[PDB]
């Protein structure tokens, strides 16, 4: 049962689950792979890494994948989580060296993930891994927009790491334009891509209907984040939320923020309703009679679908997941799954 500050009855009535028949590989394959490469202690992944359900959000997110492309998504989904928590390790203990290193480290292996596969620093050996995998699926036009979007997402996670030795809390638009490069918007955006197995050249995925059903699905997910990692956020120190943004400069309560952040949540769902017409439509168009047109029919109503899904998966994901269970944790600022 969703806890009623938290639940949203338009996403469990018209937002039905779906998950990849691959799912039970990816979990243990997934598995396996922090494993050997050392991303977590072998016993923290024995007790926590299934408890997690990393690799579930993402089965109940990329359907119609390649089992080899969805496998790549998770793993790397699996190094972005555990990004994340060296991140937020490196601020509370205030490592400014090794974070700047990394950072750098990570911006280098990102244009040449090969040279980076056996590098000393498991976190980044991790990453080129993952990253080597993703760019083996679409041409090369593919790998150099993905690379450019995650040179942005990195330079946010820095701007992240500035705000919070400071203490500096970013203002309620400054933080919704930094939360759509540290939530990644445009990195799942282009994942859909190799997902139906083919890239839309930019006269199609720049059109307004897809943009927008692409924006409106992230933004919900991000901000729904927001909404139910916000109590182990507090307790972690974390500036970095929506409602955090509102309570301290709007000067909202504690339940006048999740009211609010709840609303703009519920906005986002409708919303993109009305535009995954207008994007289904334009995936009617596409299919003028012609193979190309077909294929491109197809890859753009297998994107919209899988941007639907997300919404579905992202809701349930944040209510199975142990990530945020603050509430079972002996120390509420320490994640038992954080080392
Ligand atoms: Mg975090
Ligand atoms: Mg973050
Ligand atoms: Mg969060």
């Amino acid at each position: 049962a969703v806890p009623p500050s938290l639940r949203l009855p338009v996403i469990e009535a018209a937002f039905p689950r779906q998950l990849h028949p691959y799912w039970p590989k990816l979990q243990e394959t997934t598995r396996t792979w922090l494993l050997e490469k050392r991303l977590m202690p072998a016993d923290k992944v024995e007790e926590y890494a299934d408890g997690l359900c990393y690799t579930d959000l993402m089965a109940g997110y990329y359907l119609g994948a390649p089992d080899e492309v969805l496998q790549a998504i998770a793993d790397y989904s699996a190094w972005f989580f555990v990004w994340d928590d060296r991140h937020d390790r490196d601020i509370v203990h205030g490592r400014a060296g090794a974070w700047r290193r990394l950072r750098g480290l990570l911006h280098t292996a990102l244009d040449s993930p090969g040279d980076h596969l056996h590098h000393e620093d498991t976190l980044v050996a991790g990453f080129a891994d993952s990253v080597r995998r993703l760019y083996a699926f679409l041409p090369a036009t593919w790998n150099a927009r993905f690379a450019r979007h995650f040179h942005t997402v990195i330079e946010a996670y820095d701007r992240e790491f500035h705000n919070r030795t400071r203490g500096i809390v970013p203002g309620v638009e400054e933080y919704l334009e930094l939360r759509r490069l540290t939530f990644a918007h445009w990195i799942w955006t282009d994942l859909l891509e190799p997902s139906s197995g083919c890239e839309l050249p930019d006269a199609v995925r720049k059109h307004p209907a897809y943009r927008r059903a692409a924006l409106l699905s992230q933004e919900f997910a991000a901000w729904y984040n927001d909404l139910c990692s916000l109590p182990k956020e507090i307790a972690g120190d974390e500036v970095h939320n929506l409602g955090i943004s509102l309570i301290t400069h709007h000067s909202l309560t504690l339940e006048e923020a999740i009211g609010e952040v709840r609303r703009r949540v519920e906005e986002c769902i409708t919303e993109f309703l009305a535009v995954e017409r207008d994007a289904l439509r334009f995936a009617d168009e596409l299919a003028d009679g012609t193979v190309r047109g077909k294929e491109l029919s197809g890859a753009v109503r297998a994107n919209v679908g899988n941007m639907r899904n997300f919404f579905s998966s992202v809701y349930w994901f944040h209510h199975e997941s142990g990530r945020y269970m603050v509430d079972s944790w002996d120390d509420r600022s320490t994640p038992p799954y954080v080392n």
